[PDB]
Protein backbone atom coordinates (compact mmCIF):
# COMPACT_ATOMS: atom_id res chain seq x y z
CA UNK A 1 0.00 0.00 0.00
CA UNK A 2 1.43 3.21 -0.83
CA UNK A 3 -0.03 6.31 0.42
CA UNK A 4 -1.69 4.40 3.58
CA UNK A 5 -2.35 4.49 6.41
CA UNK A 6 -0.98 1.71 9.86
CA UNK A 7 -4.49 -0.25 10.28
CA UNK A 8 -4.06 -0.79 13.72
CA UNK A 9 -3.24 -4.59 15.26
CA UNK A 10 -6.40 -6.66 13.98
CA UNK A 11 -8.63 -4.45 12.87
CA UNK A 12 -8.86 -5.77 9.70
CA UNK A 13 -10.04 -9.34 10.80
CA UNK A 14 -10.49 -11.00 7.80
CA UNK A 15 -7.29 -10.10 6.47
CA UNK A 16 -4.50 -12.96 6.09
CA UNK A 17 -0.86 -13.31 5.11
CA UNK A 18 -0.63 -16.06 2.69
CA UNK A 19 3.22 -17.65 4.05
CA UNK A 20 5.31 -19.72 1.87
CA UNK A 21 8.40 -19.17 4.04
CA UNK A 22 7.72 -15.33 3.80
CA UNK A 23 4.84 -12.89 3.07
CA UNK A 24 3.82 -13.33 -0.49
CA UNK A 25 -0.26 -12.18 -0.48
CA UNK A 26 -2.53 -11.08 0.96
CA UNK A 27 -6.48 -13.07 0.98
CA UNK A 28 -9.80 -12.87 2.12
CA UNK A 29 -11.29 -15.15 4.81
CA UNK A 30 -15.16 -15.92 3.89
CA UNK A 31 -15.71 -18.34 6.44
CA UNK A 32 -13.77 -20.56 9.26
CA UNK A 33 -12.26 -22.87 6.50
CA UNK A 34 -11.84 -21.09 2.91
CA UNK A 35 -10.05 -17.96 1.84
CA UNK A 36 -10.53 -16.24 -1.12
CA UNK A 37 -7.39 -14.84 -2.71
CA UNK A 38 -6.21 -14.15 -6.45
CA UNK A 39 -5.45 -16.88 -9.05
CA UNK A 40 -1.85 -15.14 -9.62
CA UNK A 41 -1.03 -15.72 -6.32
CA UNK A 42 -1.17 -19.65 -6.61
CA UNK A 43 1.89 -21.38 -5.80
CA UNK A 44 1.75 -25.13 -3.63
CA UNK A 45 3.08 -24.79 -0.11
CA UNK A 46 0.87 -22.32 1.58
CA UNK A 47 0.30 -21.50 5.02
CA UNK A 48 -2.48 -19.53 5.92
CA UNK A 49 -1.69 -16.64 8.58
CA UNK A 50 -4.55 -15.47 9.81
CA UNK A 51 -4.61 -13.07 13.42
CA UNK A 52 -1.69 -10.82 11.44
CA UNK A 53 -0.27 -7.68 12.23
CA UNK A 54 3.20 -7.82 12.29
CA UNK A 55 4.30 -10.23 9.89
CA UNK A 56 7.71 -10.82 11.03
CA UNK A 57 7.04 -10.97 15.31
CA UNK A 58 4.88 -13.28 16.90
CA UNK A 59 2.25 -10.61 19.02
CA UNK A 60 -0.45 -13.16 20.34
CA UNK A 61 -3.58 -13.84 18.28
CA UNK A 62 -2.45 -15.52 15.21
CA UNK A 63 -3.58 -18.84 13.66
CA UNK A 64 -1.52 -20.61 11.45
CA UNK A 65 -2.88 -23.36 8.89
CA UNK A 66 -1.85 -24.98 6.14
CA UNK A 67 -3.86 -25.13 2.84
CA UNK A 68 -5.50 -28.62 2.31
CA UNK A 69 -6.74 -27.56 -1.62
CA UNK A 70 -6.26 -25.02 -3.94
CA UNK A 71 -8.94 -24.00 -6.07
CA UNK A 72 -7.85 -21.47 -9.26
CA UNK A 73 -11.05 -19.98 -11.56
CA UNK A 74 -11.87 -22.58 -14.23
CA UNK A 75 -11.44 -19.49 -16.25
CA UNK A 76 -8.46 -17.67 -15.16
CA UNK A 77 -5.99 -16.13 -17.52
CA UNK A 78 -2.24 -15.75 -16.69
CA UNK A 79 -1.83 -13.68 -20.05
CA UNK A 80 -4.43 -10.85 -19.36
CA UNK A 81 -5.59 -11.57 -15.37
CA UNK A 82 -8.91 -12.20 -16.33
CA UNK A 83 -10.70 -13.99 -13.64
CA UNK A 84 -8.03 -13.38 -11.03
CA UNK A 85 -9.72 -15.26 -8.42
CA UNK A 86 -9.25 -18.22 -6.36
CA UNK A 87 -10.19 -20.37 -3.75
CA UNK A 88 -8.10 -22.01 -0.63
CA UNK A 89 -9.50 -24.19 1.79
CA UNK A 90 -7.82 -24.98 5.18
CA UNK A 91 -6.67 -28.29 6.66
CA UNK A 92 -8.52 -26.91 9.57
CA UNK A 93 -11.18 -24.20 10.45
CA UNK A 94 -10.03 -21.53 12.02
CA UNK A 95 -11.49 -20.21 15.26
CA UNK A 96 -13.52 -17.46 14.44
CA UNK A 97 -13.63 -14.41 17.31
CA UNK A 98 -12.77 -10.51 17.31
CA UNK A 99 -9.78 -10.40 15.66
CA UNK A 100 -10.23 -13.71 13.41
CA UNK A 101 -13.42 -12.70 11.62
CA UNK A 102 -15.16 -13.77 8.26
CA UNK A 103 -15.89 -11.02 5.62
CA UNK A 104 -19.37 -11.39 4.12
CA UNK A 105 -19.58 -11.80 0.74
CA UNK A 106 -21.38 -8.99 -1.76
CA UNK A 107 -25.18 -9.93 -2.86
CA UNK A 108 -24.81 -6.55 -5.41
CA UNK A 109 -22.20 -4.99 -7.02
CA UNK A 110 -20.89 -1.79 -5.89
CA UNK A 111 -21.13 1.07 -7.69
CA UNK A 112 -18.12 4.03 -8.90
CA UNK A 113 -18.00 6.61 -5.79
CA UNK A 114 -18.50 4.02 -2.95
CA UNK A 115 -15.19 4.49 -0.78
CA UNK A 116 -13.57 0.94 0.26
CA UNK A 117 -10.95 -0.47 2.48
CA UNK A 118 -7.50 -2.00 0.67
CA UNK A 119 -5.44 -3.54 2.58
CA UNK A 120 -2.18 -5.60 2.75
CA UNK A 121 1.64 -5.78 3.49
CA UNK A 122 2.84 -4.79 0.23
CA UNK A 123 5.29 -2.03 -0.95
CA UNK A 124 4.82 1.47 0.65
CA UNK A 125 6.69 3.03 -2.25
CA UNK A 126 6.01 4.37 -6.00
CA UNK A 127 9.41 5.10 -7.08
CA UNK A 128 11.18 2.56 -3.88
CA UNK A 129 11.07 -0.47 -2.27
CA UNK A 130 10.16 -0.55 1.22
CA UNK A 131 7.93 -3.54 2.68
CA UNK A 132 5.99 -2.77 6.02
CA UNK A 133 5.99 -5.26 9.01
CA UNK A 134 2.24 -4.07 9.80
CA UNK A 135 -0.59 -4.54 7.85
CA UNK A 136 -1.38 -1.18 5.93
CA UNK A 137 -4.76 0.23 5.33
CA UNK A 138 -5.81 2.63 1.93
CA UNK A 139 -9.51 4.22 1.70
CA UNK A 140 -10.40 4.48 -1.78
CA UNK A 141 -13.05 5.13 -3.81
CA UNK A 142 -14.46 2.64 -6.87
CA UNK A 143 -13.63 4.99 -10.46
CA UNK A 144 -16.55 4.65 -13.13
CA UNK A 145 -15.91 1.45 -15.61
CA UNK A 146 -15.70 4.45 -18.79
CA UNK A 147 -12.69 5.74 -16.52
CA UNK A 148 -11.05 2.06 -16.04
CA UNK A 149 -10.81 1.31 -19.58
CA UNK A 150 -9.18 5.02 -20.49
CA UNK A 151 -6.80 4.36 -17.99
CA UNK A 152 -6.22 1.14 -19.49
CA UNK A 153 -6.99 0.84 -23.25
CA UNK A 154 -8.00 -2.70 -24.66
CA UNK A 155 -7.41 -4.27 -21.00
CA UNK A 156 -10.54 -4.06 -18.68
CA UNK A 157 -13.02 -6.59 -18.65
CA UNK A 158 -16.51 -6.76 -17.23
CA UNK A 159 -14.84 -9.23 -14.67
CA UNK A 160 -12.21 -6.14 -13.67
CA UNK A 161 -12.60 -3.24 -11.69
CA UNK A 162 -10.46 0.16 -10.77
CA UNK A 163 -10.35 2.07 -7.73
CA UNK A 164 -8.28 4.69 -6.40
CA UNK A 165 -7.33 7.71 -7.62
CA UNK A 166 -5.85 9.14 -11.03
CA UNK A 167 -3.82 11.85 -9.40
CA UNK A 168 -1.55 9.43 -8.26
CA UNK A 169 -0.10 9.11 -4.74
CA UNK A 170 -2.47 6.43 -2.97
CA UNK A 171 -2.34 2.33 -4.36
CA UNK A 172 -2.26 -0.56 -3.58
CA UNK A 173 0.97 -2.40 -4.67
CA UNK A 174 3.28 -5.56 -4.80
CA UNK A 175 2.67 -7.84 -2.08
CA UNK A 176 -0.87 -6.72 -1.52
CA UNK A 177 -2.12 -8.64 -4.34
CA UNK A 178 -4.47 -11.55 -3.26
CA UNK A 179 -5.86 -8.79 -0.52
CA UNK A 180 -9.33 -7.20 0.25
CA UNK A 181 -11.34 -4.33 -1.42
CA UNK A 182 -13.93 -4.28 1.55
CA UNK A 183 -16.92 -1.76 0.76
CA UNK A 184 -19.86 -1.30 3.18
CA UNK A 185 -18.88 -4.30 5.01
CA UNK A 186 -18.84 -6.75 1.56
CA UNK A 187 -15.37 -8.24 -0.08
CA UNK A 188 -15.98 -6.45 -3.29
CA UNK A 189 -12.29 -6.85 -4.78
CA UNK A 190 -9.23 -8.98 -4.63
CA UNK A 191 -6.19 -6.79 -5.13
CA UNK A 192 -4.94 -8.21 -8.90
CA UNK A 193 -2.97 -5.86 -11.02
CA UNK A 194 -1.69 -1.81 -12.24
CA UNK A 195 1.03 -0.45 -13.89
CA UNK A 196 3.52 0.87 -11.63
CA UNK A 197 2.19 1.70 -8.03
CA UNK A 198 0.01 5.18 -7.39
CA UNK A 199 1.18 6.44 -10.57
CA UNK A 200 -0.72 9.14 -12.47
CA UNK A 201 -3.65 7.69 -14.60
CA UNK A 202 -2.90 4.60 -13.53
CA UNK A 203 -5.15 3.18 -10.69
CA UNK A 204 -5.38 -0.21 -9.25
CA UNK A 205 -7.39 -2.98 -11.09
CA UNK A 206 -9.49 -5.15 -9.09
CA UNK A 207 -11.24 -8.97 -9.68
CA UNK A 208 -15.11 -7.93 -9.76
CA UNK A 209 -15.90 -10.54 -6.66
CA UNK A 210 -19.65 -9.95 -6.79
CA UNK A 211 -19.31 -11.55 -10.20
CA UNK A 212 -17.91 -14.57 -8.87
CA UNK A 213 -20.33 -15.65 -5.78
CA UNK A 214 -22.62 -18.39 -7.74
CA UNK A 215 -19.24 -20.01 -8.10
CA UNK A 216 -17.75 -19.10 -4.52
CA UNK A 217 -21.35 -20.67 -3.02
CA UNK A 218 -21.13 -23.98 -4.78
CA UNK A 219 -17.74 -24.62 -4.93
CA UNK A 220 -17.78 -24.02 -1.24
CA UNK A 221 -21.37 -26.62 -0.88
CA UNK A 222 -19.15 -29.00 -3.16
CA UNK A 223 -15.65 -29.58 -1.10
CA1 LIG B 1 2.66 -11.76 13.85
Amino acid sequence: IVGGYTCGANTVPYQVSLNSGYHFCGGSLINSQWVVSAAHCYKSGIQVRLGEDNINVVEGNEQFISASKSIVHPSYNSNTLNNDIMLIKLKSAASLNSRVASISLPTSCASAGTQCLISGWGNTKSSGTSYPDVLKCLKAPILSDSSCKSAYPGQITSNMFCAGYLEGGKDSCQGDSGGPVVCSGKLQGIVSWGSGCAQKNKPGVYTKVCNYVSWIKQTIASN
